[PDB]
């Protein structure tokens, strides 16, 4: 995240952090047993991390659970990232509290203009290297697509969207992948790519989560 600040410990309850010997990607919690996340995050053996403020500090709140399965996409496009979204079975179940907790589906698509949370442990430097401790957060609305393609020319799909600022400075960044972005209680984003990093007329482009909402719920249900 450049250009955010800081959210507070645990005041993002549905992040997690994926974890491969070293933060990778973010996911977002939608029940105790599920994670939702980019299909570009596939790694073998993940390892995820509720519960986390300081990625680097054992600090009380944490859960560490094995990913048990994997499920990328069936019409992933690693070139494109188009139908960039993964789901991330949990080898045991969260233990939901205020700390740790889901994150609702959206019930139908959010429009241009609404504000959303983007956040996660990217990085935190346009041109540069600059990880952070503690999560970060970044209040940022869905761009218009016309905006979005004016950006980005024969790139942008009908399951992606962009959102944050055409100014730059503000973005999400390498790091934050699979991400939440979260509109009015509704996860509606996976932080998914974008050309640089918070730079002028090259918003962020993300994962249209409510063109999903039915592959969720059956692929939750057949594993
Ligand atoms: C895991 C996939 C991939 C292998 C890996 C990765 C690492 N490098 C080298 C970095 C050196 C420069 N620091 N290249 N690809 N990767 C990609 C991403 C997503 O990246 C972006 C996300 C959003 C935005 C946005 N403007 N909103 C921009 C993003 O990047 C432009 N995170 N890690
Ligand atoms: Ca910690």
């Amino acid at each position: 995240i450049v250009g955010g600040y800081t959210c507070g410990a645990n005041t993002v309850p549905y992040q997690v952090s994926l974890n491969s010997g070293y933060h990778f990607c973010g996911g977002s919690l939608i029940n105790s047993q599920w994670v939702v996340s980019a299909a570009h995050c596939y790694k073998s053996g993940i390892q995820v991390r509720l519960g986390e403020d300081n990625i680097n500090v054992v600090e009380g709140n944490e859960q560490f659970i094995s990913a048990s399965k994997s499920i990328v996409h069936p019409s992933y496009n690693s070139n494109t990232l188009n139908n960039d979204i993964m789901l991330i079975k949990l080898k045991s179940a969260a233990s939901l509290n205020s700390r740790v907790a889901s994150i609702s589906l959206p019930t139908s698509c959010a429009s241009a203009g609404t504000q959303c949370l983007i956040s996660g442990w990217g990085n935190t430097k346009s041109s540069g290297t600059s990880y952070p401790d503690v999560l970060k957060c970044l209040k940022a609305p869905i761009l218009s697509d016309s905006s979005c393609k004016s950006a980005y020319p024969g790139q942008i799909t009908s399951n992606m969207f962009c959102a944050g600022y055409l100014e730059g400075g503000k973005d999400s960044c390498q790091g934050d992948s699979g991400g939440p972005v979260v509109c009015s209680g509704k996860l509606q984003g996976i932080v998914s790519w974008g050309s640089g990093c918070a730079q002028k007329n090259k918003p962020g482009v993300y994962t249209k989560v409510c063109n999903y909402v039915s592959w969720i719920k059956q692929t939750i249900a057949s594993n």
